[PDB]
Formats: structure tokens, sequence, C-alpha cells
């Protein structure tokens, strides 16, 4: 199995990409205080590990405040956008 | 705040550490299969995010399976043990 560290928009966001066979395609990492605009291949599928997001989907107008142990989901080939106010750490699934 | 890239054990566990109010110090990170001796400074709590980890615990006989959602507490100044099959994801809360 591969684990690579991986290192987005100049260090704010790091994370240890990975493949299993419950998860598949996967990452967990941590955001510090920051916003940030993804761009999605596949759907992804985001649970709050510790701390909490502000998510802005692209089909729906309002932003939604996500704790911890709380799940969203985004679709494939699209933008999201994140606000962090505190260190948080997520686990990403390529669906 | 700072982010942190960790690799140990040749690079078959790698983590993020980071620090924050709801967790203290802290670090989510991957461990591929193998099996490991960890030791403790502070007692920590690991909570199985994906996958699985056999935990032999210094203060008990029994090994015992913690599949993803369980959590366990390792005491400070300790060395404790896991096996690990499928890729594994965690985060270790450093108390």
């Amino acid at each position: 199995s591969m684990l690579q560290s991986n290192e987005y928009f100049s260090g704010k966001v790091k994370s240890i990409g990975f493949s299993s066979s419950s998860t598949g395609r996967a990452s967990v990492g941590v955001m510090v205080e920051g916003e940030y605009t993804f761009s999605t291949a596949e759907p992804e599928e985001m649970t709050v590990i510790s701390g909490a997001l502000n998510v802005l989907l692209p089909d729906a107008t309002d932003w939604q405040v996500y704790e911890a142990g709380s799940v969203f989901n985004v679709p494939g080939h699209s933008e999201f956008h994140l606000q962090v106010a505190e260190p948080t750490s997520y686990l990403c699934r390529y669906l």
C-alpha cells in the first residue's frame, strides 16, 4: 500500500493520501484558519473529525456549519468552498 | 497554527500533527499493514477512523480488535503494540 503526504495552499492544508478496501481512495488531513476553494474530479465525501468547516456547495445557496462528527457530500467535477476557524481534521473519500 | 507532516517506521506510518482548542495536541494519520511498537509520553487517546487495529495495552493480557469508530486509551510513559492488516486511518490525542 502507498501512503503519501500532500500539502496544498502554501501549507495551510496537509494530508496523508491512501487507498483501502473499506474507504476506496481517501485522505486524512488538517486545515488551518482560512478560506479555500477546492475542485473535485470524482464526487467526494467529507467527514469532519475535529474542529469545524463552513461549507458552500455549488448547487445550494446557503453556507452551512459542519462541526465534528458531521458528513457532507460534494458532486463530481465541481467547485466547493470552505472556511476554517480553528485547525480542523477531516477524512475525504474519492467516490 | 502549525501543521507538520511526520513519518515513522520507514514510511509505514505517516501523519499530520496539529494543535487545537477542542483536541489539544493531536495527529491524524494512516498506518499500512505491519506490526508496530509505540512509546507514549503523555497518555494517548486513539480513534480508529477507517480500517482496524489489533491493540495490545501494557496493563492487560489480551489483544483486542478495534474497528472503525472505536476509541481506546493508552497510559502515559508506556509502550503499546499494534497490528495492522489494511491501511488504517486514526486520530491520536496527546492528553
